[PDB]
DNA sequence: GCTATAAAAGGGCA
DNA sequence: TGCCCCTTTATAGC
């Protein structure tokens, strides 16, 4: 475990990658919902062709506009082997795509700091990051600036950390608010 | 299943 | 302008 980059001991997990490429070229959303195969289209409720493949296990949402979204791969490479994959499917369908300004655009992770944790007293000394509504949602909102990341921090010690771009925002946002989960561990 | 969180995308609607 | 449509995923108490 490199303690270098995870100064805590512990790595969170990466559990969901969002994505974007843009094709370049024009789409015909009812003609790709009749020739692909794991593919539904209902443009009345959402004006995108919804596609998904096994591996990666991955849902891509791709519009007329040639703009695709990857999601649900779990690493920024499975999430880049996915996209390539669904452009390769709209190329054997007859549309001249392209892989153009790949983009990761959302990073989702997880951990688990071993401890319980006093939810109430970390929103009272840091209300101004904080939202914690129990009767709402059993976790507590951390907003944290620098990096620009939300953590859900719940009572069992389990955390959530969303809306990196790079891994690294991931592990620092974490590692940021390690030493504060710990003072605030429950008897 | 709701409740909450981030992000991208487009049509539809006050 | 602002928002939900819509997809993913962890987390957990209604």
């Amino acid at each position: 475990v490199d303690l270098s980059k995870h100064p805590s001991g512990i790595v969170p997990t990466l559990q969901n990658i969002v994505s974007t490429v843009n094709l370049d070229c024009k789409l015909d959303l009812k003609a790709i919902a009749l020739q692909a195969r794991n593919a539904e289209y209902n443009p009345k409720r959402f004006a995108a062709v919804i596609m998904r493949i096994r591996e990666p296990k991955t849902t891509a949402l791709i519009f007329a506009s040639g703009k695709m979204v990857c999601t649900g791969a779990k690493s920024e490479d499975f999430s880049k082997m996915a996209a390539r994959k669904y452009a390769r499917i709209v190329q054997k369908l007859g549309f001249p795509a392209k892989f153009k300004d790949f983009k990761i655009q959302n990073i989702v992770g997880s951990c688990d700091v071993k401890f319980p944790i006093r939810l109430e007293g970390l929103a009272y000394s840091h209300a101004a990051f904080s939202s914690y509504e129990p009767e709402l949602f059993p976790g507590l909102i951390y907003r944290m600036k620098v990096p620009k990341i939300v953590l859900l921090i719940f009572v069992s010690g389990k955390i959530v950390i969303t809306g990196a771009k790079m891994r690294d925002e991931t592990y620092k946002a974490f590692e940021n608010i390690y030493p504060v989960l710990s003072e605030f561990r429950k008897i």
